[PDB]
C-alpha cells in the first residue's frame, strides 16, 4: 500500500550546498502559507513556506520564541542541550527579550561595524597571509574561514584568542551535536570556561562585551550570572561558526557560477549586492526559525492553534517566486532585499551586519590576492552538515597558483 504522506519528515538534507533539498522543493511549489510536516519523534508541526506568511508569523507574538516550552518544535534530540535553561534573549519574547538584547546592541551598531573594518581586513589579509605562504592544498575552513570570524568576535566579547583551541572544539562539537549528551557536554564545557571569565573580570575588568556586562549589568544584579553565560555562548558560536559556514558555502556557489563571480571581481560596487543575494540563496539558519503558538493564529484560512509548533522556513521562504523573478537563478544583480535569511522583527539577527561586513571583506579579499583559486575537489565529493544545524561543509580543499 502506498506510502505517501501528507505531513512528510522535516527537516531534509541538502546535497548541493546552494540547492533546497527535493522536499523543500515540494514544500515551496504546494500552494499554500503552511505545511504539516512530521518531526524526528513523530510529533507533527506546522512550517511557513511562503515570504509574505513567514514575516507576518515572525511578526506574530502569538509565536513565542521560547524554547523551554513542552511544545517548542524539537528538530533532533539534540535540541534538549538549548531546551534547559537560562535562555539568551534569541529564546524569550517581550518584554524580557528586549531588556537582555539592550545589554549587547551597543557592540553591533552601524557606526561601531563601520568602525571595525580595519580590523577585520587585517584579520582576513594576516590569515591569507599565512595560507598563501604556504602554498596548496589547503582546507579554506579550518585556515581561513573559521579563523577570521574567531578572532574577530573574541575581540568583541573580550573572550582571550589563545583560548581558541578549546572554545572552537567546544563550540563545533555543539554545532555539530546529533544527541542530547553530546550537545549538553559541550554547552557544560564552554559554560565552566565562561564562568571563569567572568570571575577573572570580577578581579580584573576587562574590555569586551562580557567585561561590560561583569562590571555593570551583572554587578547590579540585572542579568544573571548564568544568562551572561548563555548571552555569550550564543554570540561567540553565532559569530564565528555562522559567519564561517556562510564563507565557505558562498565560495563554492561563487565558483559554480564563475560567470558570476567574474561579473563579481570586474566590478567590485556589486559586492554588496551579491551579498544579500547570497544569503537570500544560501538560507543558512534554516534551523533557527522554531516557534510555539500561544494562542489560536488564522493564516489565510488555516488555523494554528495554541500549543502547537511552528517553524518558519527562511530558506523556502527566499525561494518564493512572487517575491524573487525565477527564485531558484542565482542572479547577483537581482534585487535580493526583503529576504529572510537573518530573520524579521524583534528577533532580527543582532549580528547581521557584521556578518555583511565580513562576507564583503572577505570576497574582495579572496578575488584580490586569490585570483586563481579553486575547489581541489569535486563538489560532489564535499560533506554537507544535515538539516538539523546551522548550513555548510566540514573542510573545503581549495588550491591556487602558488
Ligand atoms: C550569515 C550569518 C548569520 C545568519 C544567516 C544568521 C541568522 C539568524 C537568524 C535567521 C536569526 C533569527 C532567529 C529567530 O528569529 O529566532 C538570528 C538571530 C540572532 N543572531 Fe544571527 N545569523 C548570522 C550571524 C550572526 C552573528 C555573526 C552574530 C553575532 C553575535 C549573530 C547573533 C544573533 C543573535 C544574538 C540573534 C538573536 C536576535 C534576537 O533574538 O533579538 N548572528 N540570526
Ligand atoms: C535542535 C537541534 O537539532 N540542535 C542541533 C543543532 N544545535 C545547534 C546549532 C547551532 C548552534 O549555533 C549557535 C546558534 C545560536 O542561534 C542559532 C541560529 N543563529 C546563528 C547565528 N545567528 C542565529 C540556532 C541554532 C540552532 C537552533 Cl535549534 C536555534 C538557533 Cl536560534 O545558532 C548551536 C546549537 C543544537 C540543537
Amino acid at each position: 500500500t502506498p506510502q505517501t504522506t501528507d505531513a512528510p519528515a522535516f527537516p531534509s538534507n541538502r546535497s548541493c550546498p546552494y540547492q533546497l533539498p527535493d522536499g523543500y522543493a515540494q514544500l515551496r511549489d504546494t500552494p499554500g502559507p503552511l505545511h504539516r510536516v512530521t518531526l524526528y519523534d513523530g510529533r507533527q508541526a506546522w512550517v511557513v513556506t511562503k515570504h509574505e506568511a513567514a514575516r507576518k508569523l515572525l511578526g506574530d507574538p502569538r509565536l513565542s520564541s521560547n524554547r523551554t516550552d513542552d511544545n517548542f518544535p524539537a528538530t533532533s534530540p539534540a535540541f534538549e542541550a538549548v531546551r534547559e535553561s537560562p535562555q539568551a534573549f534569541i529564546g524569550l519574547d517581550p518584554p524580557e527579550h528586549g531588556t537582555r538584547r539592550r545589554m549587547t546592541i551597543s557592540e553591533f551598531t552601524v557606526k561601531r561595524i563601520k568602525g571595525m573594518r580595519p580590523e577585520v581586513e587585517e584579520v582576513v589579509h594576516g590569515f591569507l597571509d599565512e595560507m598563501l605562504a604556504a602554498g596548496p592544498t589547503a582546507d579554506l575552513v579550518s585556515q581561513f574561514a573559521l579563523p577570521v570570524p574567531s578572532m574577530v568576535i573574541c575581540r568583541l566579547l573580550g573572550v582571550p584568542y589563545a583560548d581558541h583551541e578549546f572554545f572552537q572544539d567546544a563550540s563545533k562539537r555543539l554545532v555539530q551535536s546529533t544527541d542530547a549528551q553530546s550537545a549538553l557536554t559541550a554547552r557544560n564545557d564552554l559554560a565552566g570556561y565562561l564562568d571563569g571569565l567572568i570571575t577573572q573580570f570580577q578581579t580584573e575588568p576587562g574590555a569586551g562585551l562580557v567585561g561590560a556586562l561583569v562590571a555593570d549589568q551583572l554587578a547590579n544584579g540585572e542579568i544573571d550570572r548564568e544568562e551572561l553565560i548563555s548571552t555569550a555562548m550564543l554570540l561567540l558560536i553565532a559569530g564565528h561558526e555562522t559567519t564561517a559556514s556562510m564563507t565557505s558555502l558562498s565560495v563554492i556557489t561563487l565558483l559554480d557560477h564563475p560567470e558570476q563571480y567574474a561579473a563579481l571581481r570586474a566590478d567590485r560596487s556589486l559586492v554588496p549586492g551579491a551579498v544579500e543575494e547570497l544569503l537570500r540563496y544560501l538560507a543558512i539558519a534554516d534551523i533557527a526559525g522554531g516557534r510555539v503558538a500561544t494562542a489560536d493564529i488564522e493564516v489565510e484560512g488555516q488555523l494554528i492553534r495554541a500549543g502547537e509548533g511552528v517553524i518558519v522556513v527562511n530558506s523556502i521562504a527566499n525561494r518564493d517566486g512572487t517575491v524573487y523573478e525565477d527564485p531558484d537563478a542565482l542572479d547577483i544583480h537581482r534585487s535580493a532585499r526583503h529576504h529572510l535569511a537573518f530573520g524579521f522583527g524583534v528577533h532580527q539577527c543582532l549580528g547581521q551586519n557584521l556578518a555583511r561586513l565580513e562576507l564583503e571583506v572577505i570576497l574582495n579579499a579572496l578575488m584580490d590576492r586569490v585570483p586563481t583559486l579553486r575547489l581541489a575537489v569535486p563538489v560532489e565529493q564535499l560533506v554537507l552538515r544535515p538539516g538539523t544545524t546551522i548550513q555548510g561543509v566540514n573542510e573545503l580543499p581549495v588550491t591556487w597558483h602558488h
